[PDB]
């Protein structure tokens, strides 16, 4: 694992790479999750791809403070990294696939296809996503302050010691602000306007034991980007990798 920062849509963003000699894949992640969160399926998925994990703005070690966290700012951040790369993968999970429809929406041309796992599919006039605002609260306020592993399992009850460490260690560096935003985002951004446009191949992978993506809702992606195939990992959560992560390597490899 090596980390870097470039300078990229006039902002510095961390990113850890993960080598391999396959094609390069730029692995956005979800709404509090630093990029080093990811590292246990960053090396696996480095057997296939060169992988390049990319730190969120306001996440991690990359540029926070008083900075736009729209969708449209974040989805500007990956058309800037994805210009300077040939034909990348995208896989982006939850807010991270709904930065990659909208950067794709905005510019095409620089990627290669998409990987998008579990997206909220929530928006003007839609179902809302369906978790408790203040356990991102709650959680990130405990993280600001300092805690320890055990007391960050309370919110993630069922994944490794490892991952809570982890996730104790660096949820502070997601910014309240940052992360209320791509909340909001989930309610006020149309992705399905932004599916409606998109022409490259895309993976739609769902995590069939979670609720954040119902049949119906796969049949409209469908109905708008026909192009669009599925995988749904069966039985598994919303953090796929961190319920099933056989099932989710599975998913994204020999596809």
């Amino acid at each position: 694992m090596k980390g870097y920062n470039v300078y990229a849509n006039g902002i510095r963003q961390h990113i850890i790479h993960f080598p391999g000699t396959g094609s390069p894949l730029l692995l956005i992640p979800g709404i509090t999750s630093p990029a080093v969160t990811w590292g246990f399926v960053a090396e696996r998925l480095a057997k296939y791809f060169d992988v390049h994990v990319v730190d969120v703005r306001g996440r991690g070690l990359s540029e926070s403070g008083d900075l736009d966290y729209s969708l449209d700012a974040m989805a500007d951040d990956l058309v800037a990294l994805a210009q300077r790369m040939e034909g990348v993968v995208v896989l982006g999970h939850a807010m991270g696939a709904r930065i990659a429809i909208r950067a794709a929406r905005k510019d095409s041309q620089v990627f290669s296809r998409l990987i998008l796992v579990d997206p909220p599919v929530s928006g003007p006039g839609r179902r809302p996503y369906p978790a408790k605002w203040s356990w991102y609260a709650e959680s990130i306020r405990l993280a600001q302050r300092g805690c320890t592993a055990m007391e960050m399992r309370s919110y993630c009850p069922t994944w490794t010691d490892e991952q809570i460490e982890l996730r104790a260690e660096w949820l502070h560096t997601c910014q309240y602000t940052a992360v209320k935003t791509a909340f909001d985002g989930f309610h006020t951004d149309d992705i399905h306007t932004d599916l409606a446009q998109l022409t490259l191949p895309i993976q739609l992978v769902v995590a069939g034991g979670a609720e954040v993506i119902q049949p119906d809702d796969i049949a409209e992606i469908i109905s708008l980007a026909p192009q669009t195939t599925t995988y749904v990992v069966e039985e598994a959560g919303h953090m796929i990798p961190w319920d099933n992560l056989e099932g989710f390597i599975t998913a994204v490899s020999n596809r």
